[PDB]
């Protein structure tokens, strides 16, 4: 399905020390987000998306809509200039995120129950899963 609305309880996340340093956010930061429980928050209408992303220390905000080139201050991340682009593959929600870090951007998509996030940049990939809440 491409239906990814609700609310979305982090189950696992692998790798998110080694994505998080292909970006450069600082040791302390990555220290930190590593241990954390994210929820996702997704409010899907049409080609509308309004998405949140929200852990006991960080929040990470983010509205696009599918088709829909848009540029990107990512100023709580890694702080840099992205041309960024939501589109369909199949039933998988592809970003990419065009600028200075190849191969960056994500992939979501659900399988049964779950939700799933692939991060990538670099030669690193991030996966997380989620359960609905």
């Amino acid at each position: 399905t491409r239906d990814q609305n609700g609310t979305w309880e982090m189950e696992s996340n692998e790798n998110f020390e080694g994505y998080m340093k292909a970006l450069d956010i600082d040791f302390a930061t990555r220290k930190i987000a590593v241990r954390l429980t994210q929820t996702l928050v997704i409010d899907q209408d049409g080609d509308n998306f309004k998405t949140k992303a929200t852990s006991t220390f960080f929040n990470y905000d983010v509205d696009f809509t599918v088709g829909v080139e848009f540029d990107e201050y990512t100023k709580s991340l890694d702080n840099r200039h992205v041309k960024a682009l939501v589109t369909w593959e199949g039933d998988v929600l592809v970003c990419v995120q065009k600028g200075e870090k190849e191969n960056r951007g994500w992939k979501k998509w659900i399988e049964g129950d779950k939700l799933y996030l692939e991060l990538t940049c670099g030669d690193q990939v991030c996966r997380q899963v989620f359960k609905k809440k």
